[PDB]
């Protein structure tokens, strides 16, 4: 698993930019 690979799949419908301990999600 990951961090950003959860996010990611999560926020398919978005876009989720994984920095670190910060993620950046635009819809």
């Amino acid at each position: 698993n990951d961090a950003c690979k959860a996010l990611k799949a999560r926020y398919a419908g978005c876009e989720v930019r994984c920095d670190x301990p910060r993620y950046e999600v635009h819809c």
